């Protein structure tokens, strides 16, 4: 399957893929501004996640930091990324469906689309300025908007049990972006799609 990934922002991202013990294509890339990357991503992936990273820095090896959603401070991704990171998840080819959600549960960091380009489903969207908005003990120093787990680590955030429920830090979240997973129990917001979909996620959609 290929996703474009496409950076709308007026600021570079480290666009990142992988699907929690390997990366996913390359697994990482600097997106400019306006800057779009085609990745593939095989059939039957289960568990992927795209996210940017935003103010990165590598070495000529390809190793650094970025002060959101760096994973182990490599450029390539082979692991998921540090929060806050503003997630697109999918599982393809999953008995003949794709699956598709933004979620908000390992925080925010930069505002994103995430659509098929193909046709039979609809895309999924957090666009809402959640990083001017977020309360004041979420807010990551590092930048962006941590989710209440990550702060607090509570069995209710981090919803370790299995058994939590909404909380004022996830209704933030919720009600800046209803179309996203705010917290681990959250009512789904997965869409089907067609198993093969094609997609694209676009860092800052809304210009």
């Amino acid at each position: 399957a290929t996703f474009e990934i496409v950076n709308r922002c007026s600021y570079t991202v480290w666009a990142a893929a992988s699907k929690g013990d390997a990366a996913l294509d390359a697994g990482g890339r600097q997106l400019n501004s306006g800057e779009s990357w085609t990745i593939n991503v095989e059939p039957g992936t289960k568990g992927g996640k795209i996210w940017a990273r935003t103010d990165c820095y590598f070495d000529d090896s390809g190793s650094g930091i970025c002060k959101t959603g760096d994973c182990g401070g490599l450029l390539r991704c082979k692991r998921f990324g540090r929060p806050p990171t503003t997630l697109a998840e999918f599982s393809l080819n999953q008995y003949g469906k794709d699956y598709i959600d933004i979620s908000n549960i390992k925080g925010f960091n930069v505002p994103m689309d995430f659509s098929p380009t193909t046709r039979g489903c609809r895309g999924v969207r957090c666009a809402a300025d959640i990083v001017g908005q977020c309360p004041a003990k979420l807010k990551a120093p590092g930048g962006g908007c941590n989710d209440a787990c990550t702060v607090f680590q509570t069995s209710e955030y981090c919803c370790t049990t299995g058994k939590c429920g909404p909380t004022e830090y996830s209704r933030f979240f919720k009600r800046l972006c209803p179309d996203a997973f705010s917290y681990v129990l959250d009512k789904p917001t997965t869409v089907t799609c067609p198993g093969s979909s094609n997609y694209r996620v676009t860092f800052c959609p809304t210009a």
